[PDB]
């Protein structure tokens, strides 16, 4: 993800490259 209110991370590893970037990483 990068634009929503669900975290790409929910059910998932740290894949995402937003993985360090808070401000980002969201679907929806």
């Amino acid at each position: 993800g990068g634009d929503g209110s669900i975290a790409e991370y929910f059910n998932r590893p740290m894949h995402i490259h937003d993985w360090q970037i808070m401000d980002s990483g969201y679907y929806g």
